[PDB]
């Protein structure tokens, strides 16, 4: 018999449970509705439904309307949205966290075991007849020629938000501390057992690392002197294991936090960035506490960078990606009246949607030179040579690619695209549709429903056979874009909650941790409340380049 | 010069930080209070604080005035002061946890690695003058003949609320699986990861153990039959280690979750009563799941077992041992109103609280048999001489003694009482009062105030010099106890909220756990909700002996 769960029946987060041979039941269980299919619904969860306005037209609320978001800034309604976007979004992440690659189910193991990524919706099952379910083709496109004919960059579409390198390259720093799959364990699993904002990319993913990496002197990291510049120090110096070419000059290689950062020098600058701010803030508490020995001052600064770093990725990073008139705030205090678990756990589908790689341009102009991949990719000088003023006011003036929309990835980096399909279907995610039901979204009815367009959405009709066989990955990228904005509404009504949830539930925004004993006082939790990516540059300098998350006019 | 933290300056939770060379700074955020002590009361909190009503007095509400509790029983009422329980008593515990035996401070090293025990207050500085702060002696009175003088038993002193030996091996049992202290790593430092009730004193505390126990058909446990009777397999089985005597013929080790369940014959008779309710659980999900795979019949199980053990513990276990008239509710429902935080990690204070070795008898008497400790102790054919009906039934009729009062540790047994001393000076634990003062009671002016008592009042008078320096362990064992009761003020104060914070924040109670799904449908999610112990003996029995907490009239 057929596995009734492949039809997908159970709505609004109901859970398909197979009893006896054939037949299933739904657990409408707090999901609002009830029903055999859970579409029943409940008096509160109709009102609230009927009076649900379209993500578009929220999106066309908060991207307009300049002199009414001028008085909202300005007054408390600015705190009541922000309470809102947080309350809102973050509900619909599960925490404690459901399922994983092995568990399809609730399980006491898929709550311990930290190696997992987690996962929204449970795999595609087994025993389908299609290999996303029930409707579509009984194999699927190439994911090469997916690559080739619908995410392959022919021209530079830029980013029309006005989005920078320092961006991009801020987006691979950042989001490499909680995306490290395990290449030994394989799919599904990762080495970043932070799951957020721990800076692990920083300070190392286990403790042996992060000894290996301070200097163990006034709670600072290790270092060396090039040019009269602070840079991270040598492998031989710090001996923990960093991926480099085969047959480099060691003695020229950089230990940093994550172990591919010697690949790419926007990474290794963003490290470098951040190690000077390491020591910058240790400077700061030993002058106050003359008495706190080398841990202290070690983790306490450990803390200071992990709360100016979500402060400048709420109201920086964010704030440029939104569009939004709307300012964007980093305050804890906001979630301290409601229930919100101080908790994150790292999803595979986050990890699918993190895959930006459209931001990365056809060349990397620093300049008056103009670096090509083969030129950027890999080299080991060209962050000591320029020096990283010179490299952050390089990035922050290059535009970025836009993210949606498709057909904007480079050739060279176009293999990640694949094997991320490639991947998509070895962890057997649910198709897109179902994704967006769960995001509170409709599904789409035609393949020119998402693209706004008639030729790619009928050859994708010619290879899929039906919407709702459209994958995940796939499905993020070629959606039509809002008008005049970085990508679409399922990379909106799916990434904000991932992404906010791993924010705020990092447990230094807890009623517990978030006072200013925690930062050594006031003067580091005032770190931690003005820190600027402007101040996370030019205090680490000598001289103040520009830097930003846009391009300059 | 001295370090002012040493005079624990900061009231009320706050918290003590060095600034300078000899000056500090209280940190009072949302202690309720104000001013450089912490001490300034707010305007609600001074409400508050008038009109809070005695623990000795609440105490004396709820082990009296039957005809009203009857009423409450009844009603709703019984939900609300439930509901009150946990909030305000789980309120007192901090989630994300604080501090442990390294770091004195709130660090990410103290947050993310779960090897550490938690503490709930910072340790005693290493440049105190006296060990205890700056009241007491230069030295501390020696462990063993503060043990000798004081908690060795002399007479016999049964509970006078009528505590089964069924009840002290089940707190043994229960504990366990928190309680797993490193020896290799030391003190403060635990094997327990899962920090609350994961059941791993059954299926491992970690997964290759796990492994080694499964069956690995129908979801079941590894298991030996004798006499008839379902018991746990044989290291030769199951082969994962197992402490016992060096030299016994293995071919009759038992393999089961708990390395040292093998050393007393309770232990190994909770352990094969919760194996038969495992497998017990696995056919009867196995009848409503035919489609079930291996893992799924056996993670719902455990998930299974694990919430029957919370509702077993909370409505029977805690029941007995507070004698309240008000009837406990396990109903995880009550707290999705408020900010409640499911996470547990076990505090070292709470280990240090639950030695309740007064529990166990100067013999062990089975029927017509009296078994002394080198009878009972490493013995491995009684629990399959007698039967588990028969130990069961033993151990419910014969008293246990009384916890508080002092001078109740049978002398096979001081020495663990002597050990927990001088590992209460090797973690640097502050002293009794101050643990009194964190937990919302006010600090004894004398000894003759704790112990109500005139000669070893008078003697720890000698041996101490202050009150302000009397240690944690012997202050909740010297205590005097309230009257009738099975231990005093300070047990009642500290531990229900380590105990209750434990139960509830276990995440099979959040909202998104707390659901029929999870439990493989109505028929386990009424197993959780209907869990007695009386069924946990005798549906995995052949006949149905007396089981209880308590003994019978
Ligand atoms: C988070 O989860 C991941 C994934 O679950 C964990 O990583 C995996 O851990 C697995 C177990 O440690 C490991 O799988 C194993 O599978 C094969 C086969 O397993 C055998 O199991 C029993 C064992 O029988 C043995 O008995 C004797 C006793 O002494 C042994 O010497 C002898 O070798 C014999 O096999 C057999 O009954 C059964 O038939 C199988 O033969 C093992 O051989 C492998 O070596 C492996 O241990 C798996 O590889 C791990 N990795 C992955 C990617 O899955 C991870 O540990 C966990 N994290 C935490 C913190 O718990
Ligand atoms: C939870 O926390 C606990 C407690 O912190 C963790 O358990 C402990 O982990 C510690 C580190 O893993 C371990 O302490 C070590 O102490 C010293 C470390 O000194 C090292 O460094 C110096 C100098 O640097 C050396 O480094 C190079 C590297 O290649 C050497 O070759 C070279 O010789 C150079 O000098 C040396 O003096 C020293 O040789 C060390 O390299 C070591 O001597 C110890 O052996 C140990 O490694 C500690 O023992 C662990 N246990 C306890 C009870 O503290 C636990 O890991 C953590 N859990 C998680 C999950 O993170
Ligand atoms: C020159 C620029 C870049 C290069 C060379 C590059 C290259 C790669 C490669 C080789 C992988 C491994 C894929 C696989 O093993 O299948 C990868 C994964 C990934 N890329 Fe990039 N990429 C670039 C830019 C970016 C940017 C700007 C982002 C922004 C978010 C990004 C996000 C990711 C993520 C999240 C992963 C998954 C990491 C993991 O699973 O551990 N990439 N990239
Ligand atoms: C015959 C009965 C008992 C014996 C022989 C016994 C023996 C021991 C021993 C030898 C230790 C180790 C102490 C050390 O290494 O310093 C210990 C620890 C402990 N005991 Fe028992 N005990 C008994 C009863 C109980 C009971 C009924 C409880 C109920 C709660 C209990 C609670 C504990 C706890 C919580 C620990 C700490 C475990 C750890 O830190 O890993 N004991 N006991
Ligand atoms: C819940 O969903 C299932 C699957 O979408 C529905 O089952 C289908 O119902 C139609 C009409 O009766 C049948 O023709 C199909 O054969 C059914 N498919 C399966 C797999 O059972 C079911 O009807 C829905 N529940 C309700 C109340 O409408
Ligand atoms: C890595 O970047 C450095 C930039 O310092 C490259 O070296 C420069 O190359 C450009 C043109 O290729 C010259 O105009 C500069 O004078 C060079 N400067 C130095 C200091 O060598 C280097 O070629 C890059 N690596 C690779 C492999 O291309
Ligand atoms: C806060 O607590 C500290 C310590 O209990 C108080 O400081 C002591 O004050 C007395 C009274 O003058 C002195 O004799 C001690 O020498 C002080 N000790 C230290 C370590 O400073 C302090 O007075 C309290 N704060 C207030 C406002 O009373
Ligand atoms: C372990 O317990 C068994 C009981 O099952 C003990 O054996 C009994 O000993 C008593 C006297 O001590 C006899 O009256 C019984 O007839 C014995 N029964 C059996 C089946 O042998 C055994 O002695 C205990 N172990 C130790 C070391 O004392
Ligand atoms: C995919 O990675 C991310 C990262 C962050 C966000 C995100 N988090 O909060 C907000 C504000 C909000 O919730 O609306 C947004 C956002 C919203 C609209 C928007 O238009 C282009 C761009 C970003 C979303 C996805
Ligand atoms: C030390 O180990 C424990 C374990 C459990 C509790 C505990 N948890 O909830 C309640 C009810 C309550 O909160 O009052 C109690 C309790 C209260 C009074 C009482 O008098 C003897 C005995 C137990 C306390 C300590
Ligand atoms: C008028 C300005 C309102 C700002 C509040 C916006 C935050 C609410 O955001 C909402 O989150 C939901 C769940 O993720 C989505 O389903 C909705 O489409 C989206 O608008
Ligand atoms: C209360 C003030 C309301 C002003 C009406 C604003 C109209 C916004 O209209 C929006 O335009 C978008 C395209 O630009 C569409 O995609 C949205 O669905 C639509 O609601
Ligand atoms: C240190 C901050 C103290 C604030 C809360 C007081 C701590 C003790 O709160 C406890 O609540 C229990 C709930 O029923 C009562 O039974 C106890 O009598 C009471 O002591």
């Amino acid at each position: 018999p057929v596995n009734p769960c492949c039809y997908y029946p159970c709505q609004h987060q109901g859970i398909c449970v197979r009893f006896g041979l054939d037949r299933y039941q739904c657990d409408c269980t707090r999901t609002g509705y009830s029903g055999p299919n859970c579409t029943i619904p409940e008096i509160w969860t109709w009102l609230r439904t009927t009076l649900r306005p379209s993500p578009s037209f929220i999106h066309f609320l908060l991207t307009h309307g300049r002199w009414l978001w001028d008085f909202v800034n300005a007054t408390f309604i600015r705190d009541t949205l922000m309470r809102l976007v947080l309350t809102v979004r973050s509900n619909l992440i599960p925490s404690p966290p459901t399922y994983n690659i092995a568990h399809d189910y609730i399980s006491w193991e898929s709550f311990s075991n930290v190696s997992y990524y987690t996962r929204i919706l449970p795999s595609v099952p087994r025993d389908c007849p299609t290999p996303m379910d029930t409707k579509g083709k009984k194999q699927l496109p190439d994911a090469e020629f997916l690559s080739r004919r619908f995410l392959l960059r022919r021209k530079f579409i830029p980013d029309p938000q006005s989005t920078n390198l320092m961006f991009a390259f801020f987006a691979q720093h950042f989001t490499h501390q909680f995306f490290k799959t395990s290449g030994k364990m394989g799919p599904g699993f990762t080495k970043a057992l932070g799951h957020g904002v721990d800076l692990g990319h920083i300070y190392g993913d286990n403790l042996e690392r992060q000894y290996q990496l301070r200097l163990f002197k006034d709670g600072k990291l290790k270092y060396q002197m090039l040019n009269g510049e602070v840079y991270p120090p040598s492998v031989e110096e710090a001996p923990v294991l960093m991926h480099y070419p085969r047959g480099i000059p060691p003695q020229s290689q950089m230990a940093v936090g994550q172990e591919v950062f010697g690949l790419l020098p926007g990474l290794m600058l963003y490290a470098t960035i951040w190690l000077r701010e390491h020591n910058r803030v240790c400077d700061l508490l030993k002058a106050e506490h003359p008495t706190w020995g080398d841990e202290q001052l070690f983790q306490t600064a450990r803390l200071i960078l992990i709360g100016e770093t979500i402060k400048i990725v709420i109201e920086e990073y964010v704030q440029q990606l939104s569009g939004y008139f709307l300012q964007l705030k980093f305050d804890p205090e906001l979630l301290f009246g409601a229930q919100f678990q101080y908790r994150n756990r790292i999803a595979m589908e986050f990890n699918q949607l993190y895959h930006w790689h459209p931001l990365m341009p056809d060349s990397f102009r620093v300049g008056p030179q103009d670096y090509s991949y083969e030129q950027f990719l890999f080299n080991t000088s060209m962050l000591v040579d320029y020096g990283v003023e010179a490299l952050v006011d390089a990035f922050s003036r290059q535009p970025a690619g836009r993210i949606g929309g498709g057909r904007n990835i480079d050739h060279h980096i176009l293999h990640v695209a694949v094997d991320v399909i490639k991947e998509s279907r070895v962890l057997r995610l649910q198709p897109f549709n179902e994704y967006r039901k769960r995001f509170g979204m409709k599904p789409y009815t035609s393949f020119q429903e998402l693209t706004g367009e008639k030729e790619m959405a009928a050859e994708l009709e010619e290879l899929y056979g039906d919407i709702d066989a459209l994958e995940f990955y796939p499905g993020l990228l070629l959606e039509k874009c809002h008008p005049n904005s970085i990508f679409g509404e399922s990379m909106i009504e799916m990434g904000a909650p991932f992404s906010l949830k791993g924010l705020l539930g990092n447990p230094i925004c807890s009623p517990e941790y978030w006072k200013a004993s925690t930062f050594g006082g006031e003067v580091g939790f005032n770190l931690v409340k003005t820190a600027t990516l402007k101040k996370l540059v030019c205090l680490n300098t000598k001289t103040c380049p520009y830097v930003s998350f846009h391009v300059p006019d």
